């Protein structure tokens, strides 16, 4: 029924940052360590980085993404409606709510968009019932959906996500693109330990960072 | 060795848009469709670059690709050199020729200003006598040195210039963003067959579209 897709190409796809889906969030805390004159060079933007991968980014994202990717292979609807509520009520202020809300929301419609791919009966149902969806969370139903393997799915999300908080940086700080690449380099070993770190974690450690 | 530096993460790093080579070059056979009012909708855009991608891209860059990363494994830079030589003898116009080689050596720069990746001797060597690089072929090089696996090499570079070119048809017609995907999605099973088509070709089809 997909047989004319192919998840090796639309996990390129998805991840795209062209891919439509809204504005992004990444830049909150960043502009905020920019005016403290806290993230002014290559050596602060590196530490910065990994400082909030393995915080908010791997404790409520990363972690997410795994939580309603295995409940989606076991058509646990509600449990994911549970994940999105915990960390509906773990975000503020407002604006980022709302924001997130919106990206997870366009997630979904631009998936939907794409008439000639049908994403099965389970992920309709999630889409229609989800009250504050994120793009992690429907991200995670959306690749157990298709069959796409979770290290892989993680792994994509993750340089992904990575490379617009670094882009961010490059342009706010600024840093030279040189720089950028660099701290990309850098960060690829601290990748697959939040990746390992991901797979030990459960849900009583969702929002817990 | 290269114990910090993990492929998986590596591939997808080298062919974000954001990495700093510059802007591709398939912007320049469009724009004459479109004042020509030929490429006017999804359905055009569609058509126009199914036979861009297997006439000209095929036969130059995805088989130059091919022949580099092949002949890198034999540590033959004498067919490296050729291929080279080929390509830059059969490209016109001369600005084209220009514009593709600052992108061939921004690729090379890019890479080499990353200190702490090692890229191994056969590779220095290729980039101390390269003289006509592309970033095709200079990516080729770069995948077989790193031990790369030659179809994934190939889908990667073929999505990502693909998205380039969706996005110019996209920014140019114009069309909606929504399109842009349908056409992307509509490609992938035309991608698998010029990933097929590739491993089939050799030096006697170089430049020949």
């Amino acid at each position: 029924n997909n047989a004319h897709v192919d998840n090796e190409f639309l996990i390129l796809q998805v991840n795209d940052a062209v891919f439509p889906i809204g504005s992004y969030t990444h830049s909150f805390g960043l502009e905020t360590y920019i005016q403290q004159k806290k993230v002014t060079n290559k050596e602060s933007a590196l530490e910065y980085l990994k400082a909030n991968l393995s915080s908010q980014f791997l404790y409520t994202e990363m972690l997410s993404l795994k939580l309603t990717y295995e409940s989606a292979l076991q058509q646990d609807l509600k449990k994911i409606l549970g994940v999105e509520e915990v960390i509906m009520l773990s975000t503020s202020p407002m604006e980022l709510r709302l924001a997130n809300q919106k990206l997870g929301n366009r997630f979904i419609k631009t998936l939907q968009a794409m008439n000639e791919l049908d994403m099965g009966e389970f992920f309709n149902a999630y889409a229609q019932k989800t009250k504050d969806p994120t793009h992690a969370t429907s991200y995670g139903v959306f690749a157990a959906s298709l069959g796409i393997e979770l290290k892989k799915a993680l792994r994509h999300y993750l340089y992904a996500q990575t490379s617009n908080m670094v882009i961010n940086c490059v342009k706010s700080v600024p840093l030279s693109q040189n720089d950028g690449q660099k701290i990309l380099l850098s960060l690829q070993s601290p990748f697959n330990q939040l990746i390992e770190k991901t797979l030990e974690l459960d849900e009583s450690h969702l929002c817990t960072a």
